[PDB]
């Protein structure tokens, strides 16, 4: 199945903060409708955060996660969490191995702020 | 139902991590077995990260989020996602006086790390 | 926090489905938009169904579970899911008493259908 | 990712149920500690209840589930949730084609029971 694809409501600002565990340099690739609107770049085997930004979902709601390591698209994992009705968690993993942590760069989207 | 503690697996580091969307400080307590072992003090109503840390979760892996605001706690909100069954994710959502929003102080813990 | 209570696309049809874990005679009250749709009544301690439904979610999309028994109301815990930014599970638990297995009533939501 | 394969509790009852959501005729296979302990079959696209089984997740608490329609595997979306740090559901979606609306087969795992 595609992963790390999550619809919010239109023209909504969001949170996104991503971590590393992991040996490689992961690459994060922010797209609010089919756009770059960030880039993380870092390495980390404890968790470091390697970027967080508030951003705005647009016209379209459509945000996605790209994952990846010296060039070679990580394996995704992700699904949508709501809590109250109202608060909600956007959270993605990624593999660039084998051994099938998907912590090895850690997405989570939140909404709403303020 | 009580809200914010969860059973990790023994002696497993997670990361914790705080954002706050509020006009209130947040003091963020975390326990672990029942003993406060961070807290996190801030304050922001555009998400800023208010703490973050790796932690252990000890011999009895037991962690609580308590949140308060000018003394007085916050109700809580939580679940405990896993994704891929392995990447896990505890989320909490606070509530002040000041905004009647979940998202107040918002704590992500995850794990596995490294 | 209010627990049991999930905003739906409006006029969606969705399935909802109550599972009893009680000596206790349960009672789900399904509301749609602040209206009672389906009622299910039922005693099991072996997971039996004690109904299963399918309903529209109507122009509001406002769906709450009300879970009682003998008149009395049980303390809720809820969350909603969604895989694949697609599927969707709405979850309800409900306590009836001192033992906090939060299992007396179980309800399921998911959407979409066909 | 290998989706659809959660670790249970030890030797801990739990409930099974599959729902149906497709012109697909859905066979929906249960395995705990690697062997087939329930099989399902049916059809609908209103999302009848295709079974309903309570099982035991044995010494090693693996519970995998696997979906087929006429042999072909369908691609699954899974997730554990867990509320009240107690009471859990493990959730799969399936697809048996390319529309990706994932609710082929739904198959909701709940525990504890009792
Ligand atoms: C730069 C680099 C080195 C290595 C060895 C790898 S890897 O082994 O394919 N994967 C990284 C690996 O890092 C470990 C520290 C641990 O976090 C694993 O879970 C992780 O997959 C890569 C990709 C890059
Ligand atoms: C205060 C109170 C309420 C109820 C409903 C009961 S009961 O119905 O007799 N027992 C409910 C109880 O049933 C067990 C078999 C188990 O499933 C418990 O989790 C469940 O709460 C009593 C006695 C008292
Ligand atoms: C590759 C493939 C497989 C299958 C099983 C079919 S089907 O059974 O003719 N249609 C499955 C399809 O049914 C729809 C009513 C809807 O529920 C879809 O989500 C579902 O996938 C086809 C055509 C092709
Ligand atoms: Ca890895
Ligand atoms: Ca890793
Ligand atoms: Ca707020
Ligand atoms: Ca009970
Ligand atoms: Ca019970
Ligand atoms: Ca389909
Ligand atoms: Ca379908």
């Amino acid at each position: 199945a595609t992963q790390g694809v999550f619809t919010l409501p239109a023209n909504t600002q969001f949170g996104v903060t991503a971590f590393a565990n992991s040996a490689g340099t992961q690459t994060v690739n922010v797209q609010v409708n089919n756009e770059t609107v960030a880039t993380f770049t870092g390495q980390s085997t404890n968790n470091a955060i390697i970027g967080s930004k508030v951003l705005n979902s647009g016209g379209g709601g459509k945000v996605q996660i790209l994952v990846s390591v010296n060039g070679r698209s990580s394996d995704l994992v992700s699904a949508q969490v709501i809590l109250a009705n109202e608060l909600n968690f956007a959270l993605v993993g990624s593999e660039d191995s084998t051994d099938n942590d998907y912590n090895d760069a850690v997405v989570v989207i939140n909404w709403p702020l303020g």
